[PDB]
């Protein structure tokens, strides 16, 4: 499967990567948002991939995906992203990403859901790092904890 | 000082003390609606962790029922904690009629196109050493195409 191949060490090709990616979006297309096994597949692909190897591209595409998928109600990009998150910023921290973290997460908590709230503890509490929250964020972990 | 908290300690639950916080958790779900209660959370929360070692039919068969009218209008974190709780204890403690269940809300959320469920699943079979499971064969069949 090219969702592997490509996570290889140095396996990642711009053109079997591109003839996947294409493929992917138009079984989503064709199939309806959530109903392609195979986006699915893409979407752990990039949950795994840009932890290593960011692609600022990707990346946005990956969320904006994610995001889309959410709305109508189907859960794994977005699940597939906060894992991302949670998982890539421990490894290898960077400021940006951990600024649309905590945004993504405001974001799932205001829609009522808890998933992103408690892949944003667990990444805290395994993070090594001068850490700034934003005010509502804490707010919202405080409330979860009771 | 919450009551999810005291009725989680050792020797720490009482019915009283548990009527009371759960029909205020229902109460403020049928005030603000499915989903928009954060004391509901809390609930999920606790049957989630207390039916593990306190299994009880009667809370886990409305844990269930509420888990899954809400994941009907799309809040998803009682069916979370319910897949949790499945996956989670039964490892520790197997219960072949909860196991059939388990199953049962496996293939439904996985054909209704989420993957948190089978992941669950599959998380169970990796870490269970209970013998002779029979697996619902379409369940097998999707487990198969996930990994």
């Amino acid at each position: 499967h090219p969702s592997h191949e490509l996570l290889k060490e140095n396996g990642f090709t711009q053109h079997v990567y591109h003839k996947y990616r294409r493929r992917c979006l138009n079984e989503r297309k064709r199939l309806g948002i959530g109903q392609s096994q195979e986006m699915n597949t893409l979407f752990r692909f990039w949950s795994f991939f840009l932890r290593d190897h960011f692609n600022k591209k990707m990346y946005e595409e990956f969320k904006q995906l994610a995001l889309e998928d959410a709305k109508e109600g189907y859960r794994y990009g977005l699940e597939c992203l906060f894992r991302y998150y949670s998982y890539g910023l421990e490894k290898k921290f960077r400021l940006d990403i951990f600024k649309d973290f905590q945004e993504e997460t405001v974001k799932d908590y205001e829609a009522g859901q808890l998933y992103g709230l408690e892949k944003f503890w667990a990444f805290l509490k395994y993070s090594k790092a001068n850490l700034d929250i934003d005010p509502k964020l804490q707010e919202y972990l405080g409330k979860f904890r009771r």
